Order: structure tokens, then sequence, then C-alpha cells
């Protein structure tokens, strides 16, 4: 388990993490 990204869905990043530029 790790980070959820609730924009694509995935795992190993977070939303915010995900396209944060
Ligand atoms: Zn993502």
């Amino acid at each position: 388990k790790g980070p959820v990204c609730f924009s694509c869905g995935k795992t190993g990043h977070i939303k915010r993490d995900c396209k944060e530029e």
C-alpha cells in the first residue's frame, strides 16, 4: 500500500503529487 492518485486512480503517487506542475 502506498500513495493513491485521486486523479488517475493509480498507486505510487498522490493526486497532489500527480501533475503538480
Ligand atoms: Zn496519477
